[PDB]
């Protein structure tokens, strides 16, 4: 198994290298298939748009200390390294809401205490570099084995709901910014962006979203359909999202008059605010002499940042490398936790954000490479060039501004909704949530339906909604960085309370390692 | 069989009365089911909107000689009579494109020759009253037996394509009338209707259409799905279009600012133009003494009007009363042709327009009453109160203006697109057109796939497209009232050329009476 206690110091790192690197030729040569090129295109727009979204949200909140340029270079650099060195290349490394909430929370603290933020992270980085090596030394990444399906399901579901919620709030914002009014003022500037509201902007956006999501779902239906020859049907199905986007991007191109929000990158490869910082950030104070207490008190935030990246990256790896998916290569949790956290702490030195292995984009990347037949899984295309070319494109995103400038965010929102529903494909919790509305006569022929009672099977599914409810309440409240500690409290339940209120035969059936 | 030559004078009319009228108690008492009330609501909006559409088109073209008021009263009066007296009440009687093209063509002639149009039709009416009785006397409605599936298929398909084409051209017209412009003038009157173009009108219409059609198709998918209890799932599925409309009508109600075209009826039960005509039209000239040559030369148009109504109403009756549909009551072609044409010729006397039995609304009405199980057909709800209550509502359409005034045409266009695809459900031509794109390995297990060769089976399907192509070309060209003569030339092919180029075993399999 991958999470066995070796005992020998850095045995978990070495066995993960001894596991995957013998298959390094297959990790390059399995990327010649056309389904992989279709994944690169799909996952590029999946990887880029958050780097633009979170990039803008950071700058706005951190006064350009770290913005779109630093996140794009981080996401590009760490992505290329992790693509070439990672134990699971299908893990797409990038910046997340969890991290966004920390950066702004550390800034808000740094301004109050009179500390140079871009410097304060370089210390947090050194502790993340220290803590990860100390964990990887004692094979602490083994603890992944104790992360059960139950928690992986709650993690798989909660983030899928958030990614869907964020997508709609992104469309709702266009109706708030450009409401359906009887009259509109045309004496408004459009150089920075529309100052006041405009006609035809918000409904065309809705149409551009609804159109792309439609063309996405129909092409997913078409992929595993009976129409057209098998060779042409799979190619069209594999290039589903690329065709979905291309159509609805051309739709808006031929609408000359109507404005709608496009993709926005910086002018070139420059620091967001030259007055604030440089490329390389000095630990002992860039301007004002940095205090000695924060140089050692940065461990407390780093312990928090570690957990956020750990429980994000590792649970993502469990979900992406499940037995039910045909994962021939395997997975290395020790090397993945080392790289993701290690690169992040080093990235802080250059005033660029530390990243994690985000589930949706990682899941989406695997799902886009996962083949289907007859339906069941036959062979999941496992290689590095997919995860590499995504990071390379996110690096070149600033240089290829003329191509991105004609792509509406409305079109991208259609694909994020598709990614949201596509992520819920192989989640037994969602599949059990479906049985809540189905009558008991029509339930699927699965062990947890046959061997367990229906009224008890729904109570388990119900207790996971009690978790999701509490998990969603913590997300909204000020104490949002306490979510990892509430998510890791999920294990104690499945280990004590659930067994205490259930029969062992039911758990094994309900919560199984494989199907 | 229904179309047997009795020989005895009016034997075909009497046997159709002796057929159905013993089941007259079941023709009332099968309308207590909730699926029938759902059909009334659906088919009302299906029956009304064309009475508004074609009414406006007549008035516009005939200078209010016959407009929305006369078509609504005709469609109401003839509908109630035919609902109570008809051999097949599922036939929804109303005005069609075929008739629209005649009325405007007879007006265009009447103005040139200096003839009172509203008077000239009263003569055409007398010949329609004469010709139908002469046909029903010799059981001429028997000729229906010779109308093969091949022609019924071409008829079923061509009209379904037209009804879909007309629906989209109705949406395209909103984008022509309210284009996506950079600027809009708000110094425009809205009393008659918007004079110049407006913002948010065209895309909200598109959204209102796309929304209703979505909610229609998902509820049709939900109807024969596994979710929710069987008692509640069928009710929601049966009231599919009523719920689809209700949602998207409320959507637009809560949009205060944005204009979009609503349902428009006249003020009250009045003649469209009091200056032109009255209620009852005098045959020997209302104002100017009507010429004696037109009193007898009105037979030539009446012969044309007869054929248009005959080939519309009878082929509709064959399609609605096919063996594959569970039609327990049966059908009477002699009594249906008598009423539809007889009432029409009498309706001309009051300047009101003559109607036909239109296929889509008749098919839609049967399809809405046709139940599904497991899928296959179990029992088609055959009754009169459905066809009655539709005509009663179309009569009350002017009185219930405050309810219709809040219903957008955009919402109705969603339902006409649903009706368009719903009409193509049980058509072997469409089902064979699907096999054109399917590979030959995946073709359905049906006699005409098993017993006939695939390459020969597609050539038959291909020759029907050669017909549809020619049929569609005649529709566009000036000689549009020659379509019935090109449609009745379909029989000679299936009778001579097709058998000449095919093997008898193939025809029986391809062109079968039952499945
Ligand atoms: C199970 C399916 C149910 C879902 C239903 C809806 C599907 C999702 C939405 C539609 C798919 C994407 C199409 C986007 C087209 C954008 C139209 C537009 O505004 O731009 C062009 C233009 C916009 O104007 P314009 O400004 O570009 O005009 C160009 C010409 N100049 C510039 C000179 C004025 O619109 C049109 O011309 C009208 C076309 C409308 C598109 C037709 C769709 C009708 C909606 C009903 C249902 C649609 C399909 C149903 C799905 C299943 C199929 C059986
Ligand atoms: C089978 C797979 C594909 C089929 C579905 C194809 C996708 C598009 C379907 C077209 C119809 C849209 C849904 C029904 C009608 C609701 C829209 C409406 O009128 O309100 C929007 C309204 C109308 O615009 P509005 O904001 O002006 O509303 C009025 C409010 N004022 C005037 C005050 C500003 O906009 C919203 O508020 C947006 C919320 C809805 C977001 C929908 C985005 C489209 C994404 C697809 C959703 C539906 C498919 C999901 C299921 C299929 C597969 C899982
Ligand atoms: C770029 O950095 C400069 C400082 O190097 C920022 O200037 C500060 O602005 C904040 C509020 O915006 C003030 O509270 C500080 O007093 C300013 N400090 C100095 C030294 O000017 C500036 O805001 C930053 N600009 C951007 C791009 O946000
Ligand atoms: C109502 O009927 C009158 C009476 O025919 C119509 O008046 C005619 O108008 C047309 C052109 O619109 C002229 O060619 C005729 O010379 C007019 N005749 C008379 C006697 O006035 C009038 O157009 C009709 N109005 C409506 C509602 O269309
Ligand atoms: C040295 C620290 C601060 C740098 C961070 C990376 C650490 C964890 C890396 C760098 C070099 C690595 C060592 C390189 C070689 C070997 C020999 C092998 O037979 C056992 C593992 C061992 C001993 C590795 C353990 C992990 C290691 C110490
Ligand atoms: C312009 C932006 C918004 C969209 C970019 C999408 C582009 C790159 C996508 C959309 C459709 C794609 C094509 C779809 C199918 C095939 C056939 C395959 O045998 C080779 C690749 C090829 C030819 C793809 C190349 C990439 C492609 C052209
Ligand atoms: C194809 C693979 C190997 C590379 C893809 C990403 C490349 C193009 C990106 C990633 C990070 C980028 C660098 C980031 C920062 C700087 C500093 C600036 O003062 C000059 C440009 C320079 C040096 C950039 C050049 C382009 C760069 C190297
Ligand atoms: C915060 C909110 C949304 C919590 C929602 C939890 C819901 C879905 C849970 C809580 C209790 C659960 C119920 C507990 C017991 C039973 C009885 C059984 O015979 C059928 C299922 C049924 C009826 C469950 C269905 C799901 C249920 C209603
Ligand atoms: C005015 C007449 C001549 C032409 C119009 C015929 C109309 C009114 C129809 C409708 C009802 C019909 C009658 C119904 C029943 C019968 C009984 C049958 O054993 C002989 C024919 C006879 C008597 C029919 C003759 C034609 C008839 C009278
Ligand atoms: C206002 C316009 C646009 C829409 C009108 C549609 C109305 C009449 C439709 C929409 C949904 C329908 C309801 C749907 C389901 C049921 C349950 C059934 O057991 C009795 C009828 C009843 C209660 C229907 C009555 C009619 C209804 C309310
Ligand atoms: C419920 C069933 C029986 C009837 C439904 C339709 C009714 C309401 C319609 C159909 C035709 C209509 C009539 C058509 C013409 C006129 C002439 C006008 O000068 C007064 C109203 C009057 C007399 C209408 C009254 C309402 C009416 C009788
Ligand atoms: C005028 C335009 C619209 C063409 C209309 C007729 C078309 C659809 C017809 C004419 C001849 C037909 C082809 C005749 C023979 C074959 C060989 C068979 O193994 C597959 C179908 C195929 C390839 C047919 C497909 C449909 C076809 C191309
Ligand atoms: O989802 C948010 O907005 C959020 C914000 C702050 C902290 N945690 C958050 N949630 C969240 C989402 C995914 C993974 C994780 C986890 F890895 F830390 F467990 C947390
Ligand atoms: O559909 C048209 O545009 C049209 C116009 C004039 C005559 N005939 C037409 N077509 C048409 C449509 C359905 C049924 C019939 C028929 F019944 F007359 F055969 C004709």
């Amino acid at each position: 198994d991958p999470l066995q206690q070796t005992g020998q110091l850095f045995g978990g790192l070495v066995r993960d290298i001894r596991r995957r690197y013998p298959y390094y030729l297959s990790d390059i040569t399995d990327a010649f298939s056309p389904q992989v090129l279709a994944a690169v295109i799909f996952i590029y727009f999946a990887a880029l748009s958050p780097a633009i979204t979170f990039g803008g949200l950071l700058g706005e909140k951190t006064r350009n200390q770290m913005g779109v340029s630093e996140l794009l270079i981080s996401t590009a650099v760490q992505g290329i390294l992790f693509a070439l060195l990672g134990a699971q290349p299908l893990l797409v490394v990038g910046f997340s809401g969890p991290l966004l909430v920390f950066e702004e929370a550390f800034f808000s603290f740094c301004e109050t205490n009179g500390l140079e933020y871009i410097v304060g992270r370089v210390w947090i980085g050194f502790w993340l570099i220290l803590l990860v090596v100390l964990v990887v030394a004692f094979e602490g990444s083994f603890l992944v084995r104790f992360i059960s399906r139950y928690t992986q399901e709650i993690f798989s579901f909660l983030i899928s709901l958030i990614f869907i919620y964020e997508t709609f709030s992104k469309l709702i914002k266009i109706f708030q910014d450009h409401p359906l009014q009887k009259t509109y003022n045309y004496n408004v500037l459009m150089v920075p962006k529309p100052q006041g509201p405009l006609p035809n902007t918000a409904l065309l956006s809705l149409v551009l979203m609804a159109g792309t999501f439609f063309f996405a779902m129909m092409l997913r239906k078409f992929k595993n359909s009976s129409y057209f020859p098998g060779k042409l049907r799979r190619v069209i199905g594999d290039f589903g999202v690329p065709i979905s986007i291309l159509i609805m991007v051309l739709v808006d191109f031929f609408i000359q008059d109507t404005y709608t929000q496009k993709l926005s990158v910086p002018d070139g490869f420059k620091v967001s605010n030259s007055s604030a910082r440089g490329w390389v950030i000095h630990p002992l104070g860039l301007r004002s002499e940095f205090p000695i207490w924060m140089m050692f008190a940065s461990a407390l935030p780093a312990l928090l940042v570690f957990i956020l990246i750990f429980l994000e990256s590792q649970i993502t790896t469990l979900i992406v490398s499940k037995p039910e998916r045909k994962m021939v290569k395997g997975s290395g949790f020790h090397l993945d936790l080392l790289l993701v956290v290690g690169m992040g702490g080093v990235a802080a030195l250059f005033g660029m954000p530390w990243l994690s292995a985000t589930t949706v984009r990682s899941v989406t990347h695997a799902n886009a490479l996962t083949v289907m037949g007859k339906a069941q899984i036959q062979e999941v295309k496992e290689q590095r060039i997919s995860g590499l070319l995504v990071a390379v494109l996110v690096g070149l995103s600033i240089l290829m501004e003329p191509i991105l400038s004609r792509i509406p965010l409305a079109v991208l929102f259609g694909i994020f909704l598709y990614m949201g529903v596509t992520s819920l494909s192989g989640i037994q919790l969602f599949d059990r949530i479906l049985l809540l509305f189905k009558p008991p006569k029509y339930h699927p022929d699965v062990p947890y339906v046959k061997r367990v009672k229906t009224w008890r099977m729904h109570l388990f599914t119900g207790i996971q909604i009690i978790c999701l409810a509490v998990l969603w309440v913590v997300k909204s409240t000020p104490a949002s960085l306490a979510l990892p500690f509430v998510l890791i409290l999920t294990v104690p339940l499945r280990r004590v309370l659930l067994p205490l209120i259930f029969r062992n035969v039911e758990l094994q059936c309900l919560d199984a390692d494989d199907a």
